[PDB]
């Protein structure tokens, strides 16, 4: 098992249900986030690693490519942070790889980022949040290592994370980006709502038959996980109110 497809798209695009499309695919493991936080939170440090790498005067590129092949072993695609922020690194390593690069309305991304991923500092929910996530086992090595592989995706070492106008202007060129750096062959777009069509065509498959592309992960379900974890101190007590998201 090697890598066939890197997800390019951002946090709250649509990379949880791309990640379970794959999955329908290949038969075969997607890497998002939630992998990192349902499964395997010994991740964050060696992410954190490699994107401390990317800091150096010379980055060690070879030590970025191994990394990433050990922490992406047994799995067929990635999709969301911190592993879309690394699309460029793995395009060399997997020449035969195509790239997905999911997209919203940049205005629509930004209040989903706000309601569950990244808040305001300046912002009573992000407490609720953070209180949520405790829950999770998540501390602040994992808001560094988010954080830190955001800005990387954005190419800046300083930025007001709670200046909307900053960000969405960082949205539209991430995305513009990756339209000019991946060649028009090698790259899908897929905008929310776009479905198995143009995704099957592009990776040599059939429309899976009878099986709908996935639609999880909305804020709505993200609010009330967070409020519902806050509220009984447990995620096996709440799982059965959350199907189709782990
Ligand atoms: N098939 C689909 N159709 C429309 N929206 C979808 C979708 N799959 C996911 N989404 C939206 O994508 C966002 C989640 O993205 P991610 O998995 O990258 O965090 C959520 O947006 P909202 O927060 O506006 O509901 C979710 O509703
Ligand atoms: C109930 C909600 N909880 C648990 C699910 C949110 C947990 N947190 C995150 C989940 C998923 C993603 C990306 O998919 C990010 S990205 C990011 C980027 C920058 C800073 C923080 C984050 C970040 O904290 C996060």
């Amino acid at each position: 098992t090697t890598i066939q497809v890197i997800g390019a798209g951002l946090p709250r695009t649509g990379t949880n249900s791309m990640k379970k499309a794959l999955e329908i695919i290949y038969s075969k493991p997607c890497y998002h986030m939630y992998e990192i936080i349902f499964k395997k939170q010994s991740d964050i440090s060696i992410w954190q690693q490699l994107i401390d790498e990317t800091h150096k005067t010379t980055s060690d590129k070879r030590k970025i490519y191994n990394g990433l092949n050990e922490l992406l072993n047994g799995y067929i695609a990635t999709t969301d942070l911190p592993s879309c922020s690394f699309y460029k690194e793995l395009m060399t390593m997997y020449p035969n790889a195509k790239v997905l690069l999911t997209i919203r309305d940049k205005y629509d991304w930004l209040y989903s980022l706000r309601k569950v991923v990244l808040p305001k500092s300046t912002d009573p929910w992000k407490l609720k949040i953070e209180e949520g996530d405790q829950v999770l086992g998540i501390d602040s090595n994992f808001y560094k290592m988010s954080e830190d592989s955001l800005k990387f995706a954005f190419q800046k070492n300083h930025i007001n994370l709670d200046d909307d106008e900053i960000l969405l202007e960082c949205y539209d060129e991430y995305n513009r980006l990756v339209q000019e750096i991946v060649p028009p062959e090698r790259l899908l777009i897929h905008h929310l709502g776009d479905g198995w069509e143009s995704l099957c065509q592009f990776l040599n498959v059939d429309i899976p038959n009878g099986i709908s592309y996935p639609c999880a992960n909305s804020h709505h379900q993200m609010t009330q996980l967070t409020e519902q974890l806050i509220k009984h101190k447990s995620l096996d007590d709440i799982i059965h109110m959350f199907p189709g998201l782990i």
